[PDB]
């Protein structure tokens, strides 16, 4: 008995793998993989083999791979003898029968386009499938890969690769036919009540663990939020907060993504970015004029910037929108004499937002890149009090530049899915203005939690297998950070999920 | 061939078991564990055997344990078969014979003293050690349990647990003699070479782990601290900084910490807890007079104070010791226009010490319990940016005080166990003034880093295995916060190893 795994690299959504005779896309990693991953073997004797089409062995060049054995299966190709790398059957079962009991072969591949795949799934031959999911959906297919049966499930996924701008998932599926350790621990979870901290982060249950197959291979760094929610639900704390609606709640959390190789945005549901990116250079202009927004068709910050809600915090001298000094003020006029919003606030306060662009090219390994909202002698005038209160920024060696962010209170669902993408936005932003590339982005929580008319609605996100992360990037390169348009930002590969609706609590 | 334990309680230091034939102490959590783990059993019509000599017989009433088989080791005692649960063998060996005979017995545990654990050991009958490591050492015994032979090694030890101010661990010791997940891995860090986030945080290699044998035990939150350390030496960036000491740096790292149960006091070094809390009533005091902590003899400002050092980051006007603004200012009177040392502050600034108090007990589940220390329009008069930038606190559902800090710049070595338990006497302080007990301590980190002339003592602190850590204790409650001293803290059972000396980088 040998083992029989599949290569392939197919669409996201279609699981298209050809086109024409060859492949819909050039990614050079990609090919490395699977030169790497059929070469994998232990015994050096030994060689491994891979089964192909005709068709396929065409697209080839009809020329051997080297230090494997390829198997080729044509009704009409000659069975030649005279190469002893390349070997003709007339059926794939012939081909399993033959290469399996042949102790000069250790591991089999298939890899041979459709009728390979289908054929080989459909007659149970296959232990393993490595998984390439590509980001490229708009465009032509004719060959596809064949869904997947539910007789194999993930047990991997890595972290979005990127190549020509184009994002790139590695997936393993598995068919599915030291606890001396986890007695112990049980036995003092038990002795000990909530008394051992073990209990008070309880390990959340597979009812609400998004993909629960996937156990040592949760790469993809969506899981970072997706996990976060299983926590929630399975640790947290039914408590009331100012709002009517209550909260599940956990204390003390983190997320950490990458940004060199993808954009932190969320495929699990479909994230209005462009509400995110206005939002965002809206804190950059300093502006705290909440109709300038709703002007915008963005509709996020009316909630918190009603004439009723105003007055029921004791703000109600304020106009309809003037939410008063917040992020925007607080990053570009910090312990600025906050009047209205329609006041010339030029050159009042301490620009933080100039000193950390200027701070970042001049000093990059200064340990001090530092951009605070939380002012304590503002937070009464305030509307609502920063949540993301601080951020910190990082020049790696490599001249990339990271960001951790301290948020006091996390809505996961509403506010979290957008404090991802902003501060992944705003760090791009000071990458290109600074002259560096993104680097990664880690979110800090305090009170992370759950509304609890989202629940329903965050639970059928955990329902969704995640797709890989889309790319951002940038049209131009700016003078002044303050000059970014939304026109000037191309989202490359986005297929995320339908949206899920979710009221905000006010 | 069946599977042969030691269950054990023994002292931390000199591993005491007993004292005139009973135990040093009592433990009721400890016996539970003793129970669990000798009755926990796979199939239901067989019975666990547990071994122990004559006077250990004696001093548990000579009386039978529940669904157990007790065999007592002793010359002189009947073989009476009145009591099928109980049984005696004249020799340790012979009682060996429940592996071929007597199918009966499922699992064997020795525990029976001194002369039963030191034979056992040396004619090599043990296959695990179940180890509890109580912190009690300035009392008398007379029977030890022996020191544990090198072939065995830790795989597990639990977090610190506390019974009547006692502290102790768990561990389990081992006699030392699907993967195709990390073949993926490991080829796709090879196409990828910094490129796949893993690569930038890799795991520690073995020579730089401490206690590497505990692979999946990892639950003492010493850990958290030990493997930052490892995780630092393996992947931190060579980087200058503002002194003349270069760093081995790495960007968002977090460390959490129970203190429900225990006080997290580092054991792998004997920590200065004294000057540690000398400083934080320095800073709740509000005080920023450098001499003050110099006239109690402690002198880790020091550096930062000198006329040199001020003179040269252009605060040459100050004092000797003028630290200006900070941590103890801007806790007591935020954005209050510092003077001097020796002005009287009282009624400038905002207090958010007292705001954080009167809310923390009026507005429990209020989630914006925030002190922060970063103010822009200070930070030039400060001696010293502030370190730890941000403390946020969390009352939970079971009135229990958590705290979360974040740090920018993170000295692992000096400053770490130093912000570790600083902010831990910080938040149990705030836990009596607002009637909440201590919950749970996590310290988010930017640049978390260590300084070149502190590897071959960072190195030496990871040669040592953690201990159990004490207890923090106060003599009396206190009125005001600013009302503690010294003598009003009892630290309990605090056994580390020999002090490291590590130099402060100006
Ligand atoms: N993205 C990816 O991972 C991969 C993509 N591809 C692409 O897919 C396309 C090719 O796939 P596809 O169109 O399905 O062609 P195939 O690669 O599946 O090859 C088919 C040929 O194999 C022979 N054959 C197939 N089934 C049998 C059978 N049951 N008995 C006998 N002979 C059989 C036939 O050749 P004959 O007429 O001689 O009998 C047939 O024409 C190409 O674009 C290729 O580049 C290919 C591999 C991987
Ligand atoms: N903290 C803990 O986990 C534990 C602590 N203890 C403590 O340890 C103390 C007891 O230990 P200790 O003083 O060493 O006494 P032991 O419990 O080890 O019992 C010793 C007796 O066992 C018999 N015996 C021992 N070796 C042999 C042998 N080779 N052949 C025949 N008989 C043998 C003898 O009894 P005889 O005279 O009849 O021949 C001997 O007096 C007590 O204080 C007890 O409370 C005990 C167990 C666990
Ligand atoms: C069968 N076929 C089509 C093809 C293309 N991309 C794929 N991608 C994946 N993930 N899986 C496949 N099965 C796959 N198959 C192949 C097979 C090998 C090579 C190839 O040139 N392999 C070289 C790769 C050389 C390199 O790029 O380093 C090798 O050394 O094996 C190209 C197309
Ligand atoms: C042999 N002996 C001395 C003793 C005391 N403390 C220990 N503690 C540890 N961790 N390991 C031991 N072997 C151990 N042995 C014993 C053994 C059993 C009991 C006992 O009362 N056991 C009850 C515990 C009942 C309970 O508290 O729930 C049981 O059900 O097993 C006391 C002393
Ligand atoms: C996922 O589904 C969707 C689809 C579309 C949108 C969209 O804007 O189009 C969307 N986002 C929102 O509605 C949204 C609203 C407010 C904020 C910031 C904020 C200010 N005050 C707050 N108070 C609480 N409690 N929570 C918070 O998040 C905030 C962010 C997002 C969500
Ligand atoms: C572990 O071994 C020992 C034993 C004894 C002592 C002891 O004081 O007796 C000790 N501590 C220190 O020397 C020490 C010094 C300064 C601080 C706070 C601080 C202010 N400015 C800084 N600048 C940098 N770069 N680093 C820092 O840590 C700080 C904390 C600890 C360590
Ligand atoms: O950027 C944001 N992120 C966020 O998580 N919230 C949510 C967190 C919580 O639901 C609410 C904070 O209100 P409070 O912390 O005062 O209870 O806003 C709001 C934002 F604007
Ligand atoms: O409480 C402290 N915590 C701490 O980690 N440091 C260290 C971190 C770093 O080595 C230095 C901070 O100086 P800077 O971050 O400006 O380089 O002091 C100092 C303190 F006072």
């Amino acid at each position: 008995e040998k083992n029989v795994s599949i290569v392939v690299a197919a669409s996201v959504l279609s699981s298209g793998i050809g086109i024409n005779g060859q492949l819909p896309w050039s990614i050079s990693e990609d090919l490395k993989f699977f030169s790497k991953i059929t070469n994998n073997k232990c015994d050096s004797n030994k060689k491994n083999a891979l089964i192909m089409g005709r068709k396929t062995w065409d697209s080839i060049g009809r020329r051997p791979l080297k230090n494997r054995i390829i198997v080729v299966i044509s009704s009409s190709l000659p069975q030649d003898e005279a190469d002893p790398n390349v070997v003709v059957f007339r059926n794939l079962e012939d081909s399993i029968e033959n290469l399996m009991n042949d102790d000069s072969i250790e591991n089999i591949f298939v890899c041979g386009g459709e009728s390979i795949y289908r054929d080989a799934l459909k007659d149970n031959f296959v232990d393993r499938i490595y998984l390439t999911r590509v980001a490229l959906e708009d465009i032509e297919f004719d060959t596809y890969f064949p869904e997947i049966p539910e007789t194999f499930l993930p047990v991997y996924m890595s972290q979005t690769f990127c190549t020509k701008n184009i994002s790139y998932d590695f997936m393993i599926f598995e068919k599915q036919e030291l606890k001396s350790i986890d007695d112990t621990v049980d036995l003092l979870g038990e002795i000990f009540g909530i008394r051992k901290m073990g209990n008070r982060h309880k390990f959340p249950k597979e009812e609400i663990y998004n993909t629960p197959s996937i156990r040592f291979g949760r790469e993809h760094y969506e899981f970072q939020y997706l996990d976060l929610l299983s926590r929630v639900l399975e640790n947290g704390a039914y408590r009331e907060n100012r709002t009517g609606i209550s909260t599940y709640s956990i204390f003390g959390q983190m997320m950490r993504f990458d940004m060199r190789e993808s954009f932190p945005l969320l495929t699990t549901k479909k994230v209005a970015i462009r509400s995110i990116f206005e939002e965002l250079i809206w804190f950059i202009k300093g502006d705290t004029n909440g109709n300038h927004l709703i002007e915008k068709k963005v509709y996020i910050w009316s909630g918190n910037g009603s004439k009723e809600y105003l007055e029921r915090i004791g703000l109600g001298h304020r106009e309809e929108n003037d939410l008063g000094p917040i992020y925007g003020f607080q990053w570009r006029h910090y312990n600025g004499e906050y009047k209205t919003m329609h006041d010339d606030y030029t050159g009042v306060g301490v620009d933080q937002l100039a000193k950390l662009i200027e701070t970042l090219k001049n000093n990059p390994k200064d340990r001090r890149h530092i951009l605070t909202a939380w002012n304590p002698s503002a937070l009464s005038q305030m509307a609502l009090p920063p949540c993301h209160v601080l951020s910190q920024y990082y020049v790696t060696n490599d001249n990339c530049l990271s960001c951790n962010l301290y948020q006091r209170s996390c809505d996961l669902g509403l506010g979290s899915p957008f404090n991802i993408a902003s501060y992944a936005i705003l760090t791009m932003m000071l990458a290109q203005v600074c002259g560096y590339e993104p680097g990664e982005l880690a979110i800090f929580i305090g009170d992370a939690h759950i509304y609890e008319n989202h629940l329903t609605q965050l639970k059928e996100q955990l329902s969704r297998t995640p797709r890989p992360f889309p790319q951002l990037k940038f049209k131009r390169k700016v003078e002044n950070i303050e000059d970014f348009k939304w026109e000037d930002i191309e989202l490359i590969g986005y297929y995320p999920y339908p949206t899920i609706k979710m009221d905000m609590a006010v």
